[PDB]
């Protein structure tokens, strides 16, 4: 079988890597992906809002599974198309994928089907969503509805605060359409974690859960990041919690989003708030978490693309996770989350140390190295029996490929660590 996994991220690399491991695959194609990942898979120049290139490759090119990495093109209706060609492809339609899509709809959805949320209004005024703040008072969160590109959450901790963010997204339209709307929640509080699961109509195949560090700098002080490392386990949090927000949260919102005509087969991404009331829901996304799959991915027993064949024919799902934990850590570029730098030389990459995979995010093969290519350039990942030996081994390697112009974060698993005794 071909495999084509769709994307450039360290998520895609994850995932080349793992289908490439699979006894199933003569060849992975990764489209367009990065120079990182050609011992994964043979690249493909064509870039991934290329709906039509990319339909017309696979169906020429013999593609027998398509995965999709990154949300905007599943949001945009990748799979519409691939199914109109008659291609197997794995994950939402347009219509599902509007579960990560609009905030606004997920609220109404867990409300709608008593799945645990904050608790919210949605607004499309300016004058009276500042009114709202001015009621319910700071903290308070003030999220766009459509997806803004991660940058589009604040949390408010003054009535200043928030409606100074009301004023961009509604009265300057900061992010277009997707700030037409805003959705204006309670702020929750505790250890935050990724539930991701394998889903198709009503059938919810839950994998391991992880943690990332969604701050710049250490002690979690700084801008917002797009995950300055994760890992996995999380052992700061019960078996029992994760089978509880299963059956509570991720079954229902599966099942919710048949019964709407919305029928949802991909990764359901539950990202999740353990509060004092116990899990609650921050936001579904309709892929593979980044940095979360890097951490996740490895620790499958099963052959990912023997899981997905079975997963979209409707036969038994034979999913094994494995023990081991592993650690993760991004190598980011000097400026990240704001204006950074491109160019940069790296060296190699490729660490000495055993048991380790440096997924790529942002970069570029030049000059028989690595250039940087983008804000968080590389996830150092490592694997091991218990967390705080991976973890100690991920920093081993992060001392060993790290290279001037990159930084990064030494305490990624430290604060879960400690909290876990
Ligand atoms: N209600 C909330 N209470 C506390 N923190 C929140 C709340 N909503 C979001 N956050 C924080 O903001 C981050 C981004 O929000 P999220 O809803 O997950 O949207 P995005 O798609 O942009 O990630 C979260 O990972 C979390 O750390
Ligand atoms: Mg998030
Ligand atoms: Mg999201
Ligand atoms: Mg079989």
């Amino acid at each position: 079988m071909n495999v084509l996994i769709i994307g450039k991220g360290g998520r895609e690399h994850t995932l080349a890597w793992k289908a490439a491991q699979s006894s199933l695959v003569e060849n992975v194609f990764a489209a367009p992906g990065n120079d990182g990942m050609a011992a994964s898979a043979q690249l493909v120049n064509i870039e991934e809002s290329d709906h039509a290139g990319l339909v017309s490759f696979a169906k020429q090119n013999q593609v027998g599974l398509t995965i999709v990495g990154p949300e905007v093109p599943l949001i945009e209706g990748l799979v519409d198309e691939f199914e109109k060609a008659g291609l197997h492809v794995f994950g939402p339609s347009k219509a599902a994928a509007i579960i990560e899509g609009s905030k606004q709809f997920a609220k109404d959805l867990m409300k709608k089907y008593d799945i645990p949320t904050a608790e919210y209004e949605t607004f499309t005024s300016f004058d009276e969503a500042k009114a709202y703040v001015q009621e319910k008072g700071a903290p308070i969160v003030i999220k766009a509805d459509g997806l803004a590109a991660g940058k589009g959450v604040t949390v408010a901790m003054t009535e200043e605060e928030a409606i100074a963010c009301l004023h961009d997204f509604l009265e300057d339209e900061k992010f277009g359409d997707a700030s037409a709307s805003v959705v204006i929640e309670e702020y929750l509080s505790g250890e935050e974690f990724s539930l991701m699961a394998f889903v198709k109509g009503e059938k919810v195949y839950p994998m391991v859960i992880a943690q990332d560090h969604k701050r710049a700098f250490d002690g979690d002080k700084g801008p917002n990041t797009g995950g300055m490392g994760a890992y996995s386990p999380v052992p700061q949090i019960s078996e029992e919690t994760v089978r509880h927000a299963v059956e509570t949260i991720v079954k229902p919102a599966a099942k919710a989003m048949v019964q709407e005509g919305r029928s949802f087969t991909g990764v359901l991404y539950a990202g999740l708030m353990l509060t004092e009331n116990g899990s609650k829901v921050i936001e579904f996304n309709a892929r593979f978490g980044d940095p979360e799959t890097q951490v996740v991915l490895p620790r499958m027993e099963s052959d990912l693309v023997q899981v997905l064949l079975d997963l979209l024919d409707d036969k038994e799902v034979d999913l094994r996770w494995k023990d081991t934990a592993a650690v993760s850590v991004v190598l980011a570029s000097e400026g990240y989350p704001e204006s950074y730098a491109k160019g940069t030389p790296i060296g190699s990459l490729a660490a000495e140390t055993e048991q380790v995979v440096v997924f790529h995010a942002g970069t570029k093969a030049e000059g028989g190295e690595f250039v940087t290519n983008g804000g968080r350039v590389a996830n150092v990942t490592a694997f091991d029996e218990t967390f705080e030996a991976a973890r100690d081994r991920v920093y081993k390697a992060v001392d060993e490929i790290f290279k001037p112009g990159l930084f990064f974060r030494k305490d990624i698993g430290a604060r879960a660590l400690k909290a876990a005794q």
